[PDB]
């Protein structure tokens, strides 16, 4: 049907995911970096499939002891694992043993931890390569999960092609991508959507970020500094932004 998803933050109570779901089927998924249902203005997900995410090894709001319980209650078809462990002081071996213990048991589609686009040893795809070696085939997974932030569509295209060249038998989900602050976000996503839509090895992609600029600044001011406000899919009024209009 389509590959587009909403990267839906915890602070999004005021907003309606259904605004970006016009029935044509391009937008199919939503995740909220947690294992509880997306906070929304309707209480529901606007007809999108929620993907559970165990983004840290354990937290108050997503206790890992409740991960199997939540998947069973909510009936997710897919689950995401750790968010950027490659820059959060989690070794590939630690992630492999944690994944085997906690994520393996969910008999659904599963993604390995979202890694950053760093080229440094022990980060990014180097980290992911070490985690797959530490797994030694004992991790069950369907997808590798990528983040990308950078300065041009050309650089993004080169990064996705690099990932595929290095992992050619693997399926990719992109859980966060945008330009860093300054660039034309509309031009970037106008280029990125048709590029990713044509790649049979990319199953899902989620622009950072399905919120409004006012909510981004009020709750994630660090992200405004890094990325700016141009990649927000919503206007402050809670309709589609210029980038949101590209989701339909
Ligand atoms: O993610 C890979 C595949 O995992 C499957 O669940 C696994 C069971 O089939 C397997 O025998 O048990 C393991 C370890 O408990 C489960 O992860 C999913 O059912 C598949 O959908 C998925 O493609
Ligand atoms: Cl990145």
């Amino acid at each position: 049907s389509g590959k587009r998803g909403l990267a839906w933050p915890w602070y999004n109570s005021p907003l309606d995911p259904g605004v970006l779901n016009n029935g044509d089927g391009e937008v199919v998924a939503i995740y909220d970096w947690e294992t509880y249902a997306p906070p929304t203005s309707t209480g529901g997900t606007g007809g999108l499939g929620f993907i559970g995410m165990q983004g840290t090894m354990d937290s108050d709001s997503s206790p890992v002891a409740q991960l199997a319980t939540r998947q069973a209650q909510q009936g997710w078809a897919t689950v995401f694992s750790l968010n950027e462990p490659d820059i959060n002081g989690i070794t590939p071996a630690e992630a492999a043993s944690w994944y085997i213990e906690w994520v393996n048991p969910l008999a659904i589609k599963k993604a390995l931890p979202a890694v950053t686009s760093s080229t440094t040893s022990g980060q990014g795809l180097s980290w992911l390569s070490e985690m797959i070696s530490a797994c030694a085939g004992a991790c069950y997974f369907d997808y590798i999960n990528l983040h990308w932030y950078g300065t041009s569509f050309a650089e993004f295209q080169a990064y996705i092609e690099q990932a595929h060249n290095q992992f050619p038998s693997y399926t990719i989900v992109i859980s966060e991508f945008a330009l860093t602050n300054g660039g034309n976000q509309v031009a970037f996503f106008e280029s990125a959507f048709p590029f990713l839509d044509g790649l049979s090895y990319v199953l899902l992609y989620f622009p950072f970020v399905a919120t409004s600029p006012a909510l981004l600044q009020a709750n994630d001011p660090g992200a405004v500094t890094t990325v700016g406000t141009g990649s927000c899919l919503y206007t402050n009024a809670g309709g589609p932004s210029s980038v949101g209009n590209l989701m339909y």
